[PDB]
């Protein structure tokens, strides 16, 4: 008999595992445990700090949330309204000298005349073109030019996703963006060029990291097991038992495992699956913050994404941190000394002075079809703020923050799902729910919500013989409101 | 303080109330009750037998492997079913067309071939520049079959089966499969005089040996715990008060909930909460009532029948819409053929030359008539006019030997599908979810396509899952997904009971 | 036998008889005459003038190089014509759009262009799909512009001209241009804000005498003694059955052909025909009223350049305007003739009867009548000057010196859904009785009968009559407009092998 | 001043130059002379016969004639009922071992109910693509599938037309196949599938003799036929043309209906036999089989051959148009050989009666054929489509190759052809005619014969040449206007 035994052994605490902690929890039926390699639950939805004091997540936020469970917990974790801050959920696309507000192509009558003749021409040709369509467009850039034609693919929606993606965009499959026909709205379009013309919370604390801790703290403490402590080395998914760094033997009777299914199939000395998983494409990312002395610059004030099409950053998506939250970055009265200006020059006084402070955080794409020179990173961005006229050449950065993520986006290609319906019933068959982002390797249910449901509904399956939805359906559960599993249901009122 | 007290009440032990006891008696978590008015369980799913040993239904495929697990408990020996192919026709100009009909209109006149394949180009053209769902259920025929395909089968038919044209039915219960034709399938059936049907080895469906169709809710039924039961006069519901959340019975005996499950039509429903606006409601939804009449005849089947099982009649002909050669369902749908029964009277009407009782063998043929207010039914005769119409579909022939006779009527027999439905039905269900009642059932909720067995027995599963579990209700609002998948997560066994020992 | 004798007898001397009439003279074969009740060539292409001076007219484009040879012999001087750019706008919304509309709609409000251009989307998005040919005019428009762009101007516009609604009407004349829209111009042209007009693209005008003057000319270089021009030619029964024409002064014309240029309905009254005239009777036509307007000033800059002007809008009477002024300095007096000023713009009577010099400028108008629109006689003329007003072409200050009112009873040939049915029973029967009926209303296609359409009618009518030459202008107007017809010449090779 | 001088001078007395020459001679304006090297005049429209007495068509009949001057110039030459006979238009391909009456999709019932699905699936995708296209077809092939779909065009056109062309369908355009747009019948083709107008012909003389008999209403002088009418030099610019022997004509205006690529070899005009040498064309042999027997149990029409199974597009059963085109029953030949090769027991001159088969072989750069072999090659397939039992006696064989025989409809011909026509247009030379123009849709005989006609109402009367510019124009209408008794003459 081995160390410890359980019935369904959750691996990994980012958000996938701690909802399916959280479900197992709430039913209070079957022995469970969690283990993470990290002394700090949240995976890649964690918040670093620099030495500085300045907050940077990981990865991202969630702007939007698809399922009542999902605010059910973050309520649960932090309750008072001073916990939370309201932001409205815009997003701008830096082209040409302008900030083009979201959707890009509603607002195209920002760009030179001549320009937008050539964006509604390509339009005309896609609605043209749809009225006849027959087909489902089969690569991700057929479905671009479907729904927005060549001009505008090719100023925001082919470069911009080359640079998240580092794949082309012929080489992506598009079933992953939904359902909705790739026809595009003529009419929209051309009105808004004619006439020249909802929020989302965010920690007031922590960053995005501290809800996930916070989330975390609900569960009983002697059920966890976080650090080296819990690291997994070794899965005999055969005698169904887990082995850890301190070689502590876990025995499980069904597992969620939420840890990279690659790193799953290596630990598993498994071959074939081996074999299988290192046929699914990733790319890695890099996370770049930057702390700047100052106050922020009037014309990029409010709380959302910046989207870099152009050829004169590296960056891919850049974020305002500092307006989510006054505690992202020191007080005005905390003294730092510049470290350096925008332009890269040395400052005139490495005196310590006052603030107040702002914070950009950015985002580099790496793959082996894009490599990226990791010794020039850093500076090559600083430049490209400096070259999308976000920072002044004479600004004075103050912290920098730099760290790259091997496992940072699942790719969506062409390849995927071939691939990836050879692994999960594999390991299924095993007993073995992987699920997450980099556990069942949809990007397209790999944000924060979709995660942690991930967990809940492989939970809610492994217990009471749920459909896993969002493993399987997304447009399905991203087209409703998912109402029906609260954090109190009739089976814990009954008792 | 009332009666009896429990966490979640099930009004109605038909398919969808017994969907709700069987789950509610798995999880074995909060408290519950079962009551119907009708001692023996099944409601309009089950079995009546004539004074002379036939028996009639008021036919099965399976969506879901939780409806499975529940069959093979109750009936789990081989020789509890009978397995049959999925045989259909369309009875259509003196021939037995094999469904689908649009795929053997090749047994039909030459010059009428030449007009439905003609009505089924201008279909697929129209398809190939479509870009609109079609709005109403003839809409989606014609864009389907063309204009004569149209005329030949599904326009009539639905008429007869609905009593409501097809220009007043929606169309969404049909599913989302895009309303074209398959011009090359029915075109190469045409060419080559060939005669194919939607059945074979693998289509197939099983049916009970002994009972008909409603032994298998006995049986369902039995595995219950009998005390959680309360059938008969002793369970018939006179009251709901949806406001104190109790219920009251034939005999008196209150019943309070904390959820209620109502598998009665929903119409009945409102009049027993003493609810103006929600009887007001319902009285705006649309039904018809169903004959039901059965023919026990002398002989060994004709070769004619075959194996047939269910056959169409969209032709003025015969008042019926749908008819069944039950006789082949089941050897114990009928006598013996050692039992002897005196022939009642031939097919054409006329006496039988001695009163004598002789022996069979039997056969035995069921039919279904509708009847609503546009399209009225003669309770005296229509026994009589299913008769004739035997004789004239050459079903039987004037001098088959009639040796019992079934007729009942339905008062609630099918939910339409009007174009008014779903407007009316969307003001119904949120004001009694927000009463905390699950009104669930083929009239419970109305809607036709999720009203056969198993969809039924699951919108009771799904109702109980939904009210502990937090499960999605996805046969109640989302019938095309269901549908399209195979629904093998719910298990008669989950994880929840083998993980308590 | 009769009075006299020819073998084709051209009846009218309007274009379409003059065609006739110099084919005949070229080919020099078979001996002929032409007739006309008027003693001045030209008929409904004639020029008028004022007791004060003004010339004015009831503009041309060609589409043979038979038509201009005739013209170049007529007025071989480069100085007997004027060349100006093809300018036209239409009145819209207090503005002058250039033509052609739909690539000038940013002229309009910019809720109005959403308007137009999603009309036009929807209409492009059913062209792509498209498997029939539109049926009505209407039909025709809706398809080529969609239901804003369809409003503003065709549809509103149609009905001014032909007093009927364009559902009413058939489309086939149109041509076989596809009825689909360019929206990639209409659009870029709102995109951009651009304004242009279809216009090193020209028309030649002559230089004195108005049109007119042209046929006049024209008719002068035929040999005398083969007219018959006036009183004494007016022609008064024609005897189909035994090929004679029977002239005012009883003057009895005998043929083996005849070229028919008269209106086709009273060709069946005076053939004392019943069954034609039936027949004719069920044809319909407008009636059309000119009016010519002088005006004291030079010309203001507001009309500019401008040359026909189209007018939708309920604000005036006419449909059509011509700067009759701006096509040559001889259509109205010189500067330093003096008029007294009749009446001012806004109705008022003049400061002074004195007599003052000029400059002068004219405008010309156009109003159509049927019984389905009729148009009172006795104010049109006032209906018209106050429209001047409303659409800005005259300020209420600005001196009338010269007023011109005919009213042509015979103005357009509707193009009906019914009309070829019609006409398919008409001219084969007046053919088998060999009269070649040719003409604005003597063939009834109005299509095909505008000045080079209609000389050239009666030159095919002979070149069938003689050479056994298809009639393509009468009954294949698509292939000779979408063409150029350099074959045809005003001498052809069996002249040059005669010399 | 050269040997003679006339207004209008006519190379070649085929259909296109007697057209040219009828003309000329009815408006009797200018003056003029029509000159051919063929003693016969004709051209590719006349008739050989055999040694044995047995007639071959070089150039096929007219089955239908779509003006009423070709129709009086006929009615003038042979003016008697008895120098006609009326037969049925009709064809059929040979397909499968089945005769597919014509057009060959409204009757595919006679194929096998396999390859109607294939026929009717193919037609399917075709009719479904057409409801949506919105670009004319730009080859010959596109056109194809587009009418017909896959399945029958690979049955038939497809093969049959590189059997005729010599080139792929891929290669050649189809704007010469008229305007009707290139969409199938469906409902048509498979009601048919549910379910399961005349021509004359010469009674004496075969078709050659129509042009004989035109040709005789001409005044004589204004001919010269033979060895004295072959002309060798054209000098454009002197507006002369130099003979055989010598003679110089010199001209006014020139309608050449020669080839014109050997027009632009007498030109000694290096610019247009460049030009001309990118024009691709098909030499064709004609081959005859005189048989012994009464014909095999059809009527008189032509065959079309798509199949592998013999060398031949086009075959016709020649004898059943005329009893005179080959000899009385009374008429002793002995046997040449049987159909299977080999030669007969007997030199006996046996009776008839006897029939005849004309067929048609064509050769390009594309595609050689074997001179000495095409005879039996062509035998063997009769045979093999059942057209000749093995037994079957042959007594008269026929062959001829023309080198100039079709014209080829290629993707460039038209690019080639506006630099030819319009250059020879200014040095006022009317090159019209099969060969002169290059166009085989107006290179049958009722077209040609009108190409000369328009070309003199070009060149007196300006007329428009309506047939050499406008196929689709004159083919859609009834052409009644022109006639060989004008008004012209009338009043005079
Ligand atoms: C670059 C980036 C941008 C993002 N942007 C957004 C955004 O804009 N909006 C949004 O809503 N979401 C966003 N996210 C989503 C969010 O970061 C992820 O969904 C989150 O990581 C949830 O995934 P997960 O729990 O399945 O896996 P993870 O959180 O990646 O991993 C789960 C845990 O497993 C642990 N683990 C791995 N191996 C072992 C082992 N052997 N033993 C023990 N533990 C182990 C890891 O240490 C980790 O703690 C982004 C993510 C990234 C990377």
């Amino acid at each position: 008999h081995p160390d410890i035994s359980v019935d369904v052994l959750v691996i990994g605490a980012g958000p996938t595992g701690l909802g399916a902690a959280k479900r197992l929890n709430q039913i209070d039926g079957p022995s469970w445990m969690i283990v993470d390699s990290n002394e700090t639950p949240g995976g890649l939805a964690s918040t670093d700090v620099t030495p500085e004091g300045f907050l940077y997540d990981v990865g991202g936020h969630v702007i939007f949330s698809h399922y009542k469970y999902f605010d059910d917990c973050l309520d649960e974790a932090l309750p008072k309204e001073d916990d939370w801050y309201t932001h409205q959920r815009i997003s701008y696309v830096r082209c040409q000298g302008q900030w083009v507000p979201y959707p890009f192509q509603n607002n195209i009558s920002m760009l030179p005349k001549e320009e937008q003749v050539k964006c509604i021409d390509g339009m005309i040709d896609a609605a043209l073109e749809a009225r006849v369509a027959n087909t489902k467009p089969k690569t991700f850039d057929e479905w671009i030019v479907r729904m927005m034609g060549t001009g505008i693919a090719d100023l925001f929606m082919r470069p911009y996703n080359f640079k998240v993606w580092a794949v082309p965009t012929t080489k992506m499959q598009c079933a992953w963006l939904g359902e909705r026909v790739a026809a595009p709205n003529l009419k929209a379009v051309t009105t808004n060029v004619i006439l020249g013309k909802a929020t989302f919370r965010f920690p007031a604390r922590g960053g995005t990291g501290g809800i996930w801790i916070a989330v975390a703290n609900t569960l009983p403490k002697e059920k966890t097991r976080f650090g080296e402590k819990g690291k997994v080395t070794k899965v005999n998914a055969n005698n169904k038992t887990v082995t850890l760094q301190d070689g502590t033997t876990i025995g499980y009777k069904k597992l969620v495992s939420t840890m990279a299914v690659d790193f799953l199939a290596e630990a598993m000395n498994d071959q074939e699956l081996v074999g299988l998983t290192k046929q699914l494409f990733y790319s890695s990312t890099h996370v770049i913050g930057v702390g700047v002395r100052g106050s922020r610059p009037e014309r990029i004030g409010d709380k959302c994404w910046l989207y870099f099409p152009e050829d004169n950053c590296p960056f891919y998506r850049a974020t305002i941190f500092s307006n989510y939250s006054p505690y992202n970055q020191p007080e005005a009265s905390a003294a730092l000394p510049t470290m350096q200006l925008a332009d890269g020059s040395r400052p005139q006084s490495t005196e310590a002075k006052e603030g107040p402070y702002w914070s950009i955080m950015l985002e580099v794409s790496e793959s082996s079809m894009k490599p990226v020179n990791q010794e020039t990173i850093l500076a090559d961005c600083i430049q490209g703020l400096v070259n999308t006229e976000m920072l002044k050449p004479t600004d004075e950065i103050v912290s920098t923050y730099h760290r790259r993520f091997d496992h940072g986006y699942p790719t969506p290609t062409l390849e995927r799902e071939g691939t990836l319906t050879q692994i999960l019933p594999k390991l299924q068959d095993k007993d073995i729910w992987s699920r997450g982002r980099f556990g069942s390797w949809r990007y397209e249910v790999g944000n924060q919500d979709h995660s942690f449901m991930l967990g809940v509904e492989a939970v809610d399956n492994i217990v009471n013989g749920a459909v896993e939805l969002t493993l399987n359906y997304p447009d399905f559960v991203n087209g409703r409101q998912n109402t029906e599993r609260r954090l109190v249901d009739g089976a814990q009122v009954f008792a």
